[PDB]
């Protein structure tokens, strides 16, 4: 019948990410070849495709860190 | 003392490269890297250098033969 929470999910960090300095750096790519031959597609329901997807990327923060906290929740019946 | 020559080179020939066709033909490279690091050069005397010569060549004639006849001749003394 009756019911009581409590949550007080606490968090705390120092989430350091130092650095003196980054110099010489570099992103050399050739480009090389793709090619594809289908004849039919029929996508559906939360895609995320990629074809043909050459790709030169280059990510540098100058310091960096993800951080993530997912909560959640539930008391239904 | 005295001298005679007689020089008839006679030459025949039937150069057939028949053929009754080609097609699907292709030429699907990649790019790789190349890099150098030399510091001083010092060509001379006839030369024909090729540096970093990154290259991709179709050379297809429809029909194709060279054909050479290097002669020469020489009585100095």
């Amino acid at each position: 019948g009756s019911v009581q929470i409590v949550y007080k999910p606490v968090d705390l960090s120092k989430v350091t990410s130092k650095c003196g300095s980054l110099g010489n750096i570099h992103h050399k790519p050739g480009g090389g070849q793709v090619e594809v031959k289908s004849e039919k597609l029929d996508f559906k329901d939360r895609v995320q495709s990629k074809i043909g997807s050459l790709d030169n990327i280059t990510h540098v923060p100058g310091g960096g860190n993800k951080k993530i906290e997912t909560h959640k929740l539930t008391f239904r019946e």
